Formats: structure tokens, sequence, C-alpha cells
């Protein structure tokens, strides 16, 4: 896969640039008090055989119809009838305000404290209203002052949300709580702040010293501009030494401080009274975002004079390294970039990328930034970590008035980046047709590569951009410049499948059949990866379909191997040659068997293509497919009628093959079609040699199940008894013997399977041996009998075997060699010791 083709860190910059400017937002949540909703008097309709007249009697609570209500009292109407809201006639005479309804309702015993369904007594639902009388009343009686509705409101927070001043100082000389704050946090100063009730909020103050209810209101004030307020909520705030602990630096739960938060909305004056009070200029929250870094993000251009003024660093910078500069650049305040680069902000300061202000501005297509930028002499082509200019980055976003710009002011259309990505590169990934086009114009050269060899036209067809390839076509771009891997704009169209590239190209003049590395063509390309309607676009523009890569695959063979079916039949339909051989010497049909792609072979079969193909080795398909366990295949093709009896040069049939390699299946198979297992290869081999030799227990059961002889010698002399000994083949000569191979059979040099199984020391291996018929006293050509080689190479324990079953130790040679004369030669010990015991 090509991973060449991404100008790889621009995306991933964006983002960080993007995450740590888009996080410098004041968390309005917790600033924006919530204000309480009244309870609307219901149509008051019907909803009990005294269903109508609950309703007729609550209206006439509402009205203020003392006469009526008592009747109605004394009419069996029980008084704590409520509407769909649970508001009661207690409730409807609170709002209203009629005084004298109230104390008779309560004289009537109304329950004074009952709730609505949101939690409203009938103090709440007269605070909000404003009722000073029906409020008199009703604390006089003893009704809970500090009662919370759903929310959490109290009295006091409503009096002060609706600037009932009279309320107010009332609840408040009466013990009300303004500390007993909502849900959301919210006291009744930080409402009556909110709504900029300054009378409202100078009583409440005068009430409550805690900076516990003050803190919020501050942070409100400074959103709000509440100069006033603010002066009055920092009256106890005393100058001390430890900054963080004044209350004027004391911050939100988003690390920002109020003067953060006056920075945001621009509100010079609460920031001159906060910084007066000492707040400090460049306290930091978050990623280390000062105040000066906010008013800038946001362009306030005043603050920004104003924190600079007091002493604000211009300089300061943020985790990832953005400086004001670089935030009043990316958002595009000109005003405020002009006036920072005037104070002197360090115009190439970077980014922890490399960034300056001026790729900033480049990215949000930002053209007075960017002209301020370049006339403080900010370099046009100024570079990155990575070596992109302003116009890669403009290019990149397809942004085209800052590209116009950026050209027009001198910046070259073809510098480089790090990997050779010229702005025309990377306008002709990202499909930014306009700016291509205006690249072009201004001379970006139309067929510069990068470092990797690609050039724009292999770029904009691999990425399937159809329109740039056209224009780049037009403007005589060739679509057969070569990359590295000698590869042209096709092979890249259709290694990623872009099909009407594919035919663009074609019907403009590309080189169908051009060589790249390996001499493949695209017609491989596609043939590997199965873009079947590509091999079909290809074949259509004259490409020949038997064409060979550098080891010899043609599209066919890549077909085999990759078990593209559908691909296999388009080329076979357009005059594929079927039987064409790899430098190894295989055909398609042999790909196939290696593999194992079943259908593949099928179709291969089905189209005249021989079942017993050879090679230089005289390897048939049957034999590849036996040695790679292809099982189905394997099936096919002797049913398809290839010969289980077709020898290679060495002599190996399929059977021979099957035997070693252990495939019982295969090797089923083949017996089932009649294959011989009495054949010889040159050295005199059969596979029941084959399979002893590997210690394939159940493989020799099969092999002699179905007539193959125990007792054939090789062209030296050896039988499948004599293999299962040199190899240590325990089980395999259990079962040998358990058949009948004779022991007692000499080779040509005269040795026996128990000369073998006595020479690599096998010690239950010539046990089972000499209870078929073996002979310890058996002689060899030389004179050996097993105590002569048992003697030689130091075994123990088989010469204490060999002398329990009546080996004579008094036996010589031809030229006189007794078991004594060699134990000896050699220097063992313990073994001349028992050969003089025995």
């Amino acid at each position: 896969e090509v991973a060449v083709i991404d100008a790889i860190p621009l995306a991933a910059t964006e983002h960080d640039t993007m995450l740590e400017m888009s996080d410098m937002q004041v968390w309005s949540a917790g600033l924006t008090p919530s204000l309480v909703t009244a309870e609307d008097s219901g149509s008051l309709v019907p909803r009990g055989s005294k269903s109508d007249s609950n309703a007729s009697f609550l209206r006439a609570a509402r009205a203020g119809n003392l006469d009526k209500v008592v009747e109605y009292l004394k009419g069996g109407i029980d008084i704590n009838t409520c509407n769909q809201n649970g508001l009661n006639a207690l409730h409807l005479a609170a709002k209203e305000g009629h005084v004298g309804l109230v104390q008779e309702l309560l004289g009537r015993g109304s329950s004074v404290d009952s709730a609505t369904k949101k939690g409203n007594t009938a103090l709440h639902i007269a605070s909000l209203a404003g009722q000073a009388e029906v409020v008199k009343v009703l604390v006089k009686e003893g009704a809970n002052i500090n009662a919370q509705s759903q929310n959490g409101f109290t009295p006091l927070y409503m009096a002060a949300q609706e600037n009932h001043i009279d309320v107010v100082k009332y609840l408040l000389e009466n013990g009300a709580n303004q500390s007993t704050a909502t849900e959301d946090g919210f006291t009744p100063l930080a409402v009556a702040l909110q709504q900029g009730h300054n009378q409202a909020v100078a009583i409440l103050l005068e009430n409550d010293t805690k900076g516990k209810v003050r803190l919020p209101a501050l942070h409100i004030a400074a959103r709000k501009d509440d100069t006033k307020s603010a002066a009055l909520l920092l009256q106890n705030d005393h100058n001390a030494d430890v900054q963080s602990k004044m209350m004027v630096n004391r911050t939100t739960e988003s690390g920002f401080t109020p003067l953060h938060i006056a920075a945001h909305y621009g509100n010079v004056n609460v920031a001159t009274l906060l910084l007066n009070r000492g707040a400090a200029v460049d306290f930091t929250a978050r990623n280390g975002i000062t105040p000066l870094h906010v008013a800038s993000k946001r362009g306030n251009t005043n603050m920004v004079k104003l924190l600079l003024d007091r002493g604000g660093q211009i300089d300061a910078k943020t985790r990832d390294g953005l400086t004001p500069l670089h935030c009043a650049a990316r958002s595009g305040h000109d005003q405020v970039v002009e006036l920072l680069l005037e104070r002197g902000a360090p115009l190439l300061a970077r980014t922890k990328n490399g960034l300056s202000p001026l790729h900033m501005a480049a990215q949000g297509d930002h053209v007075e930034c960017v002209k301020h930028l370049l006339q403080h002499k900010a370099p046009v082509d100024d570079v990155t970590l990575d070596y992109l200019t302003a116009l890669h980055v403009a290019a990149h976003c397809g942004h085209y008035r800052v590209t116009k710009l950026l050209l027009d002011k001198r910046a070259n259309p073809n510098a480089r980046a790090l990997n050779g990505f010229t702005p025309l590169h990377i306008a002709c990934k990202k499909n930014r047709i306009k700016v291509m086009e205006l690249l072009v114009k201004y001379g970006a050269s139309i067929q510069a590569i990068t470092e990797s060899g690609l050039t724009p036209i292999h770029v904009a067809a691999f990425m399937g951009h159809l329109n740039i390839v056209l224009l780049l076509l037009q403007n005589g771009a060739s679509p057969d410049v070569t990359n590295i891997r000698g590869e042209t704009a096709l092979h890249m169209a259709a290694r990623a499948g872009q099909v009407e590239v594919v035919r663009c190209l074609l019907r403009n003049g590309a080189l169908v059949d051009a060589r790249a590395r390996e001499e493949q063509t695209p017609l491989h390309i596609a043939s590997r990866l199965g873009k079947t309607e590509i091999v079909q676009l290809l074949l259509q523009h004259m490409a020949h379909p038997d064409a060979a890569t550098t080891n010899g695959y043609t599209p066919l063979h890549i077909s085999a191997r990759e078990g593209q079916v559908d691909v296999a039949s388009v080329l076979l339909e357009a005059g594929a040659a079927h039987s064409l051989a790899t430098k190894k010497g295989f055909t398609p049909l042999h790909v196939a068997a290696k593999y194992g792609s079943l259908d593949v072979a099928k179709l291969l079969l089905q189209r005249r293509a021989a079942a017993d193909s050879a090679g230089k080795n005289g390897l048939t398909p049957l034999h590849v497919a036996a040695h790679y366990d292809n099982q189905k295949v394997a099936l096919l093709l002797l049913e398809k009628g290839a010969s289980p009896h077709a020898t290679a040069k060495n002599g190996y049939t399929p059977l021979h093959i099957a035997a070693k390699k252990n495939q019982m299946q295969i090797a089923s198979t083949l017996l089932n079609y009649g294959a011989e297992t009495n054949i010889v290869t040159k050295q005199g081999v059969t596979p029941l040699h084959l399979a002893s030799q590997e210690g394939h227990t159940d493989m020799v059961t099969l092999l002699l199940d179905k007539g193959a002889n125990i007792h054939m010698s090789t062209k030296s002399g050896l039988t499948s008894l004599h293999l299962a000994a040199q190899e240590d083949k325990v089980n395999v000569a259990d079962i040998l013997t358990k058949h009948g191979a004779d022991q007692d059979a000499h080779t040509k040099l005269g040795y026996t399977p128990l000369i073998v199984a006595c020479h690599y020391g096998n010690v239950k291996m010539v046990n089972f041996l000499l209870k078929q018929g073996a002979n310890v006293n058996a002689k060899t050509k030389n004179g050996y009998t097993p105590l002569h080689q048992a003697a030689q190479q130091g075994h123990t324990h088989i010469i204490n075997v060999l002398l329990q079953h009546g080996a004579k130790p008094n036996a010589t040679t031809a030229n006189g060699n007794t078991a004594l004369a060699i134990a000896k030669r050699l220097g063992y010990i313990s073994v001349v010791d028992t050969l003089k015991v025995v």
C-alpha cells in the first residue's frame, strides 16, 4: 500500500490548532441564572358529582369573591379542591392579591404551605407576583419562608427575580435565607444580578456577608458588564499578597477568572474595575489560556488594548504554542492583528509544528490578516517544520481568495514541501478545482514530481478526482510519467479501482501495457486485486492478456493465485492463453493446484486445459496439488482425467508426494483411482518407503491395505523396515513386523535392520526386532554382528540387552576383530568392562 500520497501532517495540525482554540469558550451554563415560570391559572373547567361545582368554586377564588366562596365552603365543597396543576383556592387568591379572601381561607382551615404539582406554596405564588400584603398575612400565619419549589426556588429568589423591592426587603427582615440555592446553584443575589435589578442587588448584599453567595455573582457581573454591582461585590475583597486567594482571581469551574470572562464578552468597563481591584492580567486556564488569548480570539480590540497596557504578555503561548497573534490571525480579526503587531507581537512566533501567524490566517481564508502580516514584512513563503508555505496551507483548504492574494504577493507556486509536495500536488489531492486552475495560471509545474515520483496526475487519478485528471490532460499533463516504482497514472488508477479515471486515461492515450517494476502492466494489478470491470476496460483497449511479469506470471496465473474466478473468466473470453508457463515451469492450472483455487481450476479444465500439463521438473498439477494438501482440486483433476501413475524427473508419482507429507485424504483418493503402490523411482523408492521414513503411522496402514509389498529393497538393498529403524520410527516398525517384514534380509553391504537399530542407540527398537526372529549372531559383510556395532559407538544399554539374548563376545571379523578390540580402540571404560563379565 502507498501511504506516500498523503501530506500526512496537515489535517492533524488543523485539529491541534482547532481543539486548543475551540476550547476558549466560557460555559455560560453557570453564568446565566435560571428564571422562574409563574403558575398559569388554568381555564378552570370541570374535571365526582361536585366536578362542575369544584371548578366553579375555584373561579370564584381567582376573582376574589369572598361571598360566593363562603357559600361553596358551607355547600359541601372541599377547600382543597384543585385544578390539573394542583392550584387550590388559597393559591388563586394569593396570586391576585385578594388579601381579605386569604385571611378568610386560612381562617376556614386552608393548609398554608400546601404545594402545587411544581412545589409552589401560597408564599411562592404571592412573592413572584408582588403581593406584599398577601405575603404579610402568609408570613405571619407561619408559612414556610424557605420552602423550595421543584427546581429549588425559594420565595426570596422569586422576589429578587421580579424586582419586588418591598417583598424582598420584607422577606429578608423575617429571616429568609438568601444563601439557600437552586439545583443549578443559583442564589437570590445571582438572579437579581442577572435581571439587572441593582436596587435588589443592593439590598441583598447588605444582609449577607458570605463570599460563598458572592463569587458566582461576580462572574455574572463580569459577563453582564455590571460595574456598579462588581464594585459592591468587591467591597470586602482586601488587597492580599497571594493573588489566587483574592476573591477577584478566584475561578469558575472552567478555571476562568472574572477577567477571562470580561475578556470574552469584551467588557472593557468591568474589566478595568476588576483590574484596579488587583485582577491578575496573566492568570491561565486549561492549556495556558490567558485573558489576552481570549480577547484576541474574540476580536475584542479594546480589551486587547487594555490587557496589553496592564502588562499582559503579548507573546504568551498556549501548550502548543499559540500566541495571541496566532489566535487573532486564525480568527480573521485584522484590527486586533495589526494592533498586536504594532505593540510588537512576535510576527514569526511558531506553534509546536512551526506555523507562524501567517499560516493561521491562510487557514481561515483571512485576506486582511494576511495583508497586514505581509505588510509588516512576514516572509510570504515562510515555512513550517514540514516546509509548508502559506500557499500550501491555502491550497489544502482550497481557499481561493487567500491563494490569489499570496500568488500576487510573489509566493512560489512551486515551493516544494517536505516530500516534494507542491501546492499543486496538494490542491489536486484535496480535489480543489478552483485553486488548482489558479495555481497553473500562476505557474505551477503541471508535471512536477514528489520525492516518491508522484505527479499531480498520479495523485488526482489515484484519488479518483476525475475533473482534475481531465484538466491536467487538457493542460498538457502526460499520463505516462512514472514514479519510483515505474508505475504510471494508469497503474495507480487500477490499483485504486477508479473506474471512470481508468477510462478517461485510456480515452486520452495512456500506454495500456506500460511496464512498471517487475514488468507488470496495469492489467496485472487489476487481475491481482480482482478489479473485474477494470480488467475488461484494459482488455477493451488492446491490453495483451498474455503479458508476463519478470518471474513469468500472466494475468491468468495471477487469477489462479488470488482465486479471482470472475477475473479468470473475462481473460479466457478475451483469448488468453490457458497453458503458458512461468520461469519455474508452472501453467495457470499448476498455480490453482498450489493455492487451492477450486473455482478457477474448474473454469480452466472446461477450457481444454491439459489436466496433466508438465514443467521442466516434469510435474503435473496433480503433483502440486498433492504436495500442498489441496484436497478438492486434487479430486477434481482425477475426475477430469489426471494419471495417478504420472511420474516426474526424479520418478515420484502423486502417491509418493502424499505419502511423505501425510496427506491422508489425498492419499485415499489416489488409491481409490487405482494408483499403484508398488512402483519405484530411479533410486528404488516406493510410497511405502516415504510414508514409513517420516513416521506416519496411519499412512503406512492405508498403503498396505491396498496392496503394498513390505519387503522391497532399494538399489542399495533397503526395505521400509530398514528406514523405520534409521529414523527411530518405533511405531512404524511395530506395524511392519505385524505384517511380516523379514529382519533376516541383508543389503548389498550385508547389514540387516538389526544393524541400523543398534547404531543410533534405539533400546526398544532392537528389542521388538529380536522378538520376531532376528538373530544377535547374524554377521554382515565385514563380519560385524549386532555386538560388533554396539561396542563401537559406546552403546551401554544395547550391549547389556544383546548379552541377555546370547551374543557371544568371542567372534572375530574377516581380518580378526572382536567386540573387545573396538571398545578398547576408542577408550570406552564401561564397555570393555561388560564384555569380560559375559
